[PDB]
């Protein structure tokens, strides 16, 4: 009975190779006071072919600026400094296998059921480690309940 | 009871790089007055050896001319002016892991099971966002009532 | 529970015989995200004193620019080209039994309980066929969830 | 489960004085082999402002070519010749409350629930007995079953 | 399980100023031996834009030549030398709610449900008062045993 | 609830001595998507005075071209090649207990209650075996969902 | 109870470029008067590395001469002429995920489980189109109660 | 209620082609007397675009230092010597289907649930045979109860 909107907010990074990068996934700003229940995001890195993006999918308060401060670089493990602020919902790695020199264009699609919401102070995280320079265009449609 | 015919379409279509582009899967025209309970689709794409087609599969009333004005570019997000316009029943990815330059030969598969059928006068659209220029030869069987 | 409030909009129009002619019924553009639950609209047209005015009123999505080619002329038809995209919750007609060149000031009223609510995404609509040139001056309150 | 369809015929006569007239309200012949299961039918008549126009709305199989051998003039009554070949299911008359010379455009609605059914074959007529020159617009939006 | 046979008689009598004035409603005459157990009677009376119709619909025994000494004048009331005679089953009232010189046309449909039938040798009257010269062509469907 | 349609398709065949002949009994072919459920056909072949004629009802898809390779020609024994290819539904006989040169008019009637129906794709067949040259006027009533 | 044997036939078809080309799974033909309950069938396509062969597998009578009139091209839909007369039991497909010119040696194994038996009057198909030069050494071991 | 804390300890090792090499998958010796819980592993290799990596996840008491003695070398099966002093508890494999000398960068995760904990005395082990010189960066997040 809450009226819910889902709405489509897009971003695009191009990262580096061992660069953990993360991005908050959020209703674009117009819409303040929101409560995300659901979040589908489809990650499409162009990448390059013999390496793999690890991501993870984190709920937490205080958003976080350092982010190879509080996950660990080779593959996202959270640091035990920041082991209760950073709650992991979503995993997940992509691995490109392809050829030598043509880069792969390769997805992730992930439908997260966030339980008991994730409101506007929270903050849901994708955070990724690459092995190389990826093309990261990461989209999302979050189903807020304003 | 009802009397169910399951009727064959094809629809040819060579697409350009980053075109989301939508086919309404529909009896041939000589048919009308029918309802799709049913959809065996299946699009088999010849498409260069790096890239990747996200498919949505999408039931809505309103038949859409303009796709991306629907539709987000890198993967197939409904925008919020289309939010409940459009309802998602098919979702997928084909991801072409090839060669440099040998073009792969990808089919996907789907089985959409309409609740509660599709008449004439809604429309059940196959959008695709893919990478390349592809050369879908997408043809499905549908299950309509009359 | 959920925080409602009933806002005031008024749509003025003077058009002209045979025009099939829409106006949405929706808050005021500086409340978006809203849910129509309930509306009072009251149109007291201005009218000649031998006509009628027969107004539809229609939940729904898709917003609908051409309205002669959605809704039958002499009187609101859902033509079946829009047969699904347009639900009719509320029906009627105003005749003026009036004088010759005297033109009369008649009102309908209507207090629409809209089912599971009308977000901002769907549209709802009043549509109205007259027979000459009237002065609606159509206003309505709307019991949206924001 | 059927597969429904809401089709919309609009049949215009201009018909004089004393004449019993009836109209088949039926789908446009591109549709054979419906079921005619709900009509909505909505006819303003323009007319003069002084008289009336009595309508019924018959079920009847065998098709009548001659109406006021059906139906009596001043009210449609079904004379006892056709007694039990036609079935009245509407009823209603349209007075017209108007000026001296000035005429009026009223209009009659009707939603006629047909039980079981009225297939191609049966004929569902809308008759009428006018007073003066009337202008019918006689519209409807029938609910067949193909 | 009785043979029931719904036959229509028309009575056309155009009556003077303040004369309350009966007519039988009965078959046709060729019929003897009935038992009329609906009528559905439809009176268009054509009339002088500002008077009134009063009409009242009786079953009675020992038929009534004169009507003024059973019906009094400005409204019919039974009288109480006939009060037990005449016994009442319809009402009604029908107004001229015109123009100045332009004489309506209006009309009384009433759908009588006799109980325990009404034979031949009982009667069945409408009687009306009228207040100018009005032209009634009073036809009736009644629904006989025979 | 579907709705029925009862429609008439005659044929006419001259047909030579020992041939085992077939005829499709089927909807004129303006309607397609058909669901036969009853059948009554009612051939009335003009035959020799002395011969027989013995008929099968058939229903099988994949539509028979060559009949004898499919039908023992004495009498209509489904070959084992054709064995589940042909369901036996209908069986008879016609004789001819006439004079020496005096040809007779026999026809056989069959009301075929087709057990979950026989749609467009299917073929309900009626095969026949002579004995004389016959001039078979088979007509049938099928009973269509459509 | 049943005698039960499992038998085991091969079959090699090498098959061009865009031949929808099946093949009967049977016993040897030593075997006749069989009932197959159960069929494995593996076959081994050694195929160009970067095309794919979508597999078909049908229960019909009446053995299908040409495969194209029956099933469409570039993805096997039962085409709606032979909609009922081949039911599918069986589906799949191989892609070639390889090299550039190094031709890939795939295999699709199905252990299709057929409910109520395939008689030897049946026939069960495996079809296939390919997108380039296959090889296919298709065996199957079927499961016959002789 | 048990004090839950989850440490994240990683260990770098570049392993030569044949080498079957274990680590020990513990806190980082700050932490003595803690008792492991769940264990969530990703092992990041960098490795040949040929060839495999077969990973075992052993509990144990007894910590082993010569890993060939007592697993197998191409692929990890626990010797009998050692049969009972070594229990598995993860199994898994991660093969690199690559490029001709583009080296792949894949990874496992594995989040294993120990059965009533590993204290400190225990050693949970990973031991992987690799068959190529590959460039673990093995990280695991422990769940130990101090």
């Amino acid at each position: 009975a809450v009226p819910t909107t889902r709405v489509v907010v897009h971003q695009s990074a191009v990262l580096k190779k061992d660069d953990v990068s993360g991005s908050e996934i959020k209703p674009e700003g117009d819409v303040a006071r929101y409560k995300i229940r659901k979040v589908m995001l489809s990650c499409t890195l162009r990448m390059r072919p013999g390496e793999l993006v690890n991501y993870l999918i984190v709920k937490c308060s205080s958003p976080i600026v350092n982010w190879s401060a509080a996950f660990t670089a080779p593959a996202l493990m959270v640091k035990e400094s920041c082991q209760d602020m950073i709650t992991i919902i979503g995993k997940g790695k992509v691995e490109s296998n392809g050829v030598a020199g043509s880069d792969c264009t390769k997805s992730f699609n992930k439908f997260i059921r966030l339980g008991a919401g994730i409101s506007q102070t929270q903050h849901l995280y994708v955070v990724m480690y690459t092995s190389e320079a990826v093309k990261t265009v990461l989209e999302h449609r979050v189903y807020i309940e304003v």
